[PDB]
């Protein structure tokens, strides 16, 4: 395939959260079939960001899911054409972050381009006041809808002092390959753990590692 | 206390949109293995004009297998018991809200449920009965609001192959004083709720649930 | 017709908010065609309530709307048979209150039967802390949907210390009269001011007054 | 003062709805104190759009609100520096449109820069099917929150064949003036009517007019 066992990525991100404009770039590498990857990210315009970098974590990679149990892999199948995703993340204290993303393969490097637009993050809440400590593990459910894949997830943001801020994600993933050339999956889950591995200079340099494994529910039917 | 085999007794009243109804049920399960079966009868208001699936999560938190040493909020709560309060919101505007009392009286678990559903659309899948039961789901739980907050989503199978989506937001509240309980931190519950029998236009239903509490499996760092 | 210019009502309410059960009853009088009405409310079981009584205010009367400009009156038309309503109110701090109601006409008296179910009101928010100070005015939009009338509104709840807690209402009103026997309205608006006029005994006795007037938007068109 | 009885505007817009990229520009003029205005709009990249232009209507001007009854005018007071706004629009059938906007005054011309990001518009919904017929009238409620103004509104989109698609708007309006150089409004309403006046070329050319008037509830209080 066009997708080898070891892969590199380059990403460009532009966005506004509330009234704050910024731009980021990243480089990473990963193991697409093993479902692991690492991104090294730079905030290159608008830094330091007045908000916790955590709210941008999920906008930095769907090729790198280990699909088990024979679940067809919508993302890997989509090459050489590529795919797009579009998401809304809604925080329980009224912040909203939308993202739309293009994924292309050029010269055997994955290229990501992301546009972020966040609005209504409370100015005295944990995100604008940087009281956050990263994400717990999460499970997304995916299934065919709207001519691609729909994904639904919920995630919990660790807060200083031991509490949690909740959010939900609703995504639609769309293949640039025609649908007659795809073996579509049915309903399944992706478990993931996205972890900050280091940061420097007021979150203007960040490293992230994710592991992502696709699976069915392993419980028996009666 | 709660044994390896327990029985349960349930009464439920509610209104969906404008339709009033009552159900009862009786069950038998294994709390530490986290399996259970409920045998349900619609006793007033049957046949319901909406799919019975929307009532499924309202018929049992004692019956979760809490593995990996996770403190068990529900089993710990007895003899005093606990409550839960939930909103289920469907993507097409239906909303089902539920509040529940769990007691224990002479070795029997006793469940009392009130239901209030609104805004279920007239020509949507629930009211037109085009649903085919729920896929498996995962709830995340963590302390909040003086008990445990649970967050789940679920996908209702539709005739023809599609899905209707719904989010659940629950608060579970122990009747046993905070000082007498060991709280868990963040964890998941995986479950599979299946209809195993029906009859008489969904006025008699049997459901089986399996539920297991765990942490994420994935290597860290 | 059966709706006179001066009318009485009696109400019975039952419900639970989080884990707290309660019952209320009330009696009222008002002027249906003028859109004004007063309800005198008693909390008869579960008093005193742990939550602000404000969250129950909108669950205590759609016959008393002044329908102006010839807008057909879905509610006064539905008698003698009556109507039902069902609503969800969603608070921006995670509280949710749903209510289902039956409105009948018996010996010249309007009879209301309300069931309340409120869930997830945060223990540190204004409702549970009893730090609220009543509602601002609001405007509902209504239009035919779902074989009845759909209503959408938003309300602002005044808070001790200043500022507001926002909620949104989504309702469906349903006539017990056949469609063929109703003149349906098109799209319109109802302006209201609901005000607490009296309270005693830790909110176990309350008096509310509402003025409601239906209209179209009066702005010139192009 | 810097805001006249007649003002002109220029706008630049960049965005993506679902996976479709586009840019728009427009110019208009209007009467800030009578709260009327007209915008003529060109799609200059990505046209003809595969979605209903109606979803972009509210992202093309808060200076043109007639603030009656003495209500302090957060927007007109903010000049020469200007203000920003950020909004989420949520459609009952799953589509979401967020927008962030900068409003500036340069050369006695009002300048708007907008970025749109919409996601998850259903393929068989009226918006993706271009089966919409413009907006009914609407009311916004506004009050101080978060060091700016919070706005909540709801709108009904007319549909081919009858009936409506609902959406809610939640906005935060932020002044570039510091708070101690502003007289802040309390709670109030804005009534508006945004109307499509002309269109050409499969909606690649559109004229909208809006009238907006600030007011309190004029029902009598019993308190």
């Amino acid at each position: 395939e066009l997708i080898s066992e070891n892969m590199h990525m380059k990403l460009y991100m532009e966005g506004t959260v509330n009234d704050h404009h910024f731009k980021c770039t990243s480089e990473g590498e990963g193991k697409p079939y093993e479902g692991t990857q690492t991104m090294k990210i730079k905030v290159v315009e608008g830094g330091p960001l007045p908000f916790a970098f955590d709210i941008l974590a999920t906008s930095f990679s769907k090729t790198f899911i280990n699909h088990t149990q024979g679940i067809p892999d919508f993302f890997k199948q989509s090459f050489p054409e590529g795919f797009t995703w579009e998401r809304i993340t809604t925080y329980e204290d009224g912040g909203v972050l939308t993202a739309t993303q293009d994924t292309s393969l050029q010269n055997g490097c994955l290229i990501y381009n992301v546009k972020i637009n966040g609005v209504n993050f409370p100015s005295n809440g944990p995100v604008m006041q940087k009281k956050t400590l990263g994400w717990e593990a999460s499970t997304e459910m995916l299934y065919p809808a709207d001519s691609g894949l729909r994904g639904h997830s919920q995630m919990a943001l660790k807060l200083v002092g031991g509490g949690y801020l909740h959010c939900s994600l609703k995504t639609t993933y769309r293949s640039k390959k025609p649908a007659k050339n795809l073996k579509m999956p049915g309903f399944y889950f992706v478990d993931r753990k996205l972890e900050r591995i280091k940061e420097a200079d007021k979150e203007t340099y960040v490293e992230q590692h994710e592991m992502a494994v696709a699976r069915y529910c392993d419980l028996p039917s009666k």
